[PDB]
């Protein structure tokens, strides 16, 4: 599902992002902009071989199984394929475990390198939300 950006910002609200770790729902949307372009279904290989799912791109190396990532952990206790659905739940709630895990949006690269000390509120201007 490639979802809108004023949509994506309202199920992020719904499913408790707003302010989560203290990150405001524009750095959660810019971050899925610059991870994935609103596409669930996003995925890219990384140089280790590992994996990065769904719109905020959660690597396997540490928090999904995909069954090809040798020596990685599961963190989040999900197939990674649960990362790519229509719904978000599972990116969610993974995410949340990341963010948490002490480097903050830091674990992000395209959130550090593209919406750190920017204008983040702009990506959710003239939300109904
Ligand atoms: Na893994």
């Amino acid at each position: 599902k490639v979802f809108g950006r004023c949509e994506l910002a309202a199920a992020m609200k719904r499913h408790g992002l707003d302010n989560y770790r203290g990150y405001s729902l524009g750095n959660w949307v810019c971050a899925a902009k610059f991870e994935s372009n609103f596409n669930t279904q996003a995925t890219n290989r990384n140089t280790d071989g590992s994996t990065d799912y769904g719109i905020l791109q959660i690597n396997s190396r540490w928090w999904c199984n995909d069954g090809r990532t040798p020596g990685s952990r599961n963190l989040c206790n999900i197939p990674c394929s649960a990362l790519l659905s229509s719904d978000i739940t599972a990116s969610v709630n993974c995410a949340k475990k990341i963010v948490s895990d002490g480097n903050g949006m830091n674990a992000w690269v395209a959130w550090r390198n593209r919406c750190k000390g920017t204008d983040v509120q702009a990506w959710i201007r003239g939300c109904r939300l």
